[PDB]
């Protein structure tokens, strides 16, 4: 039972690859054994992607796991949609409905939009690069129109790392033009820390500023250097280190030999890596179901040339894709489930706020429930509704003409009622007008 | 990728062709590598790719100027993704410095079965903020529609 | 003391620090250079 699969990794995705290997050992069985052929490639370069794919094809793989740039993804969704080659990726969702692509990464757009109405923002600054498409930026621009938002969208990815300073001052002059205080960060994790660092230096990380980090790995990056700033930081987590499944994973993970499994010696794992670990499990259950349903899938020969004219897809590609898309398993990123296009559904996304004692979940988001805050309400909100007793006498305290339709404090009028305001105002407290 | 190589195997000396936002990278990377020269009337690259002779001139600069000529400050920008959101970002990047209130409504994702409905649902939605100044940014056919 | 100030954000405009030694430029100053606070100090070695 020697099954051949394709592995496409970008230069220097070391933790993702180690996670791929731990996944190998963990989900390896004796029914069959996935034989992965690995291709180390500059994933940004499309030429090298086209080549590396054709290599995997010509060897005769049954499915390819890999990553893609937004610059490269089109070559992927084409050669996969054509040759019916199955592709598994932790990379960002495809702009639309592409076949034979199993996107492990959950859709994030729906989550982000919920959080914005939650904090009740009305005017903010959306910063971005293009490296995961602009399908998110479209989402914040179509929403803003329909819910009345003023959004200052600034493209901050084209900034050269050779003169990366004057570009930031002029950025935070334009962001000081409207006194912008609320800022969203939808960037590569590298670009995230570079911006945070700069923000610290110019002192825009104190109370009065509120940043929202738009990725699936909140505690993935570095949080401690703005943890005491005063500014409130929110973001999303797809890896809950409280789940016994993930918790048991971390124990073996954090203790592996680091000369052998690079970057795996930590108490935390990147979501990009974690999804790769989840992707392995899906590739196993997929080919397991294919034999449990007794369906044959072995290659009837060479795949020969991928550029073969006219292109003729192998048959079982249809069968294999279905097996993948019909998988339901539980892994590092909560529950896993797909639709017919390979997008995540029914998935959980943790909402985390940065506090004093560290990152903290305030709730979770589902594609069906939208924003749900975990019942972790605090007793801090004093709101001690100071009970104010009074007498029904004229003109000190009197009922309004239509006090029936009104409620609370609005029911009453008079000298002491007016006084109750001026007292509470100068003394600073919310109060309830009640008659003795 | 198949057509480009089919032309290349024959040993052509240059290639004239058209591309798309979902294929531009392929043309570039294979012309950057194989040093094949590409002559295109299509929209220019959002970068500095060599061996690609873009026949159509850059529009970006002109549109920015014309908007400034009309002395606008608040407008709607209906856009089509088909030619790469380069120009959409060009006016968005400028939205700060030039002080513009830009509403960017995507439109390159509608179908021709409900074409007459959604187009009316867009305009009877900008009867809300009551704007009167619009920019179209579309292939001629999406203009006339 | 600087780094501690940096992290809690007490180096923005409105704040003001006076470093009381003859070596103002003997120590790191870049990490407070753009914050907003006012920094003053004494230099006993004029490089000019
Ligand atoms: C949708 O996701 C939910 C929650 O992730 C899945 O629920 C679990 O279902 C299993 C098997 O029935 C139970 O053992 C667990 O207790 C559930 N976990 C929960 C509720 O946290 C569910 O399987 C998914 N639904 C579908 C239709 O796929």
């Amino acid at each position: 039972n020697s099954i051949q699969i394709g592995g496409l990794f970008p230069r220097g995705a070391d933790q993702e690859y180690s996670a791929f290997r731990v996944g190998m050992v963990q989900f390896s069985t004796s029914e069959f054994r996935l034989t992965p052929h690995i291709d180390n490639l500059e994933v940004a370069n499309s030429f090298a992607v086209t080549n590396a794919f054709c290599s995997q094809f010509s060897r005769g793989v049954y499915a390819i796991f890999g990553f893609y740039d937004k610059k490269s993804v089109n070559t992927i969704t084409s050669f996969c949609g054509t040759l019916h080659v199955s592709f598994i990726t932790p990379s960002f969702p495809t702009d639309g409905t592409h076949p034979f692509v199993i996107q492990m990464r959950p859709d994030l757009k729906g989550a982000l939009l919920s959080l914005i109405e939650y904090y009740q923002w009305d005017k903010f600054a959306y910063l971005y690069d293009s490296d995961r498409g602009l399908s998110t930026l479209q989402a914040v621009l179509d929403s803003a129109a329909e819910k009345k938002w003023q959004v200052t969208a600034i493209n901050v990815g084209n900034i050269n790392n050779d003169k990366k300073d004057e570009t930031y001052r002029s950025l935070f002059q334009d962001l000081e033009l409207k006194k912008e205080r609320r800022v969203i960060l939808d960037c590569e994790r590298d670009k995230v820390n570079d911006i945070v660092d700069q923000v610290i230096t110019i002192g825009k990380h104190v109370k009065g500023y509120h940043y929202i980090i738009a990725n699936l790995g909140f505690t993935d990056g570095d949080l401690l250097k703005i943890q005491f700033g005063g500014a409130e930081v929110s973001g999303f987590q797809i890896v809950d280190y409280d789940d016994s499944l993930v918790s048991k994973f971390i124990e073996r993970w954090s203790t592996l030999e680091e000369k052998e499994y690079p970057g795996a010696h930590t108490a935390t794992i990147k979501y990009t890596s974690a999804l790769t670990y989840d992707a392995v499990q899906v590739m196993t259950e997929a080919f397991r179901n294919l034999r449990k349903q007794r369906i044959e899938i072995s290659r009837r020969g060479n795949a020969g040339d991928c550029l073969a004219n006219p292109a003729v897809p192998w048959g079982q590609g249809v069968e294999i894709e279905r097996a993948l898309k019909q998988v339901q398993v539980e892994g590092l990123s909560g529950n896993i489930k797909f639709d017919q296009n390979g997008k995540r559904i029914n998935y959980t996304i943790n909402i985390m706020e940065l506090k004093t004692n560290g990152p903290r979940k305030i709730g979770y988001w589902s594609e069906v429930d939208k924003m749900v805050l975990t019942e972790d309400d605090t007793s801090g909100l004093e709101q001690k509704t100071v009970v104010v007793t009074t007498i029904l006498e004229s003109p000190y305290v009197m009922m309004k003409k239509n006090h029936e339709m009104l409620e609370g404090n609005e029911r009453y009028e008079g000298y002491c009622v007016d006084l109750a305001a001026e007292i509470a105002k100068h003394c600073g407290f919310k109060y309830k007008l009640t008659i003795v």
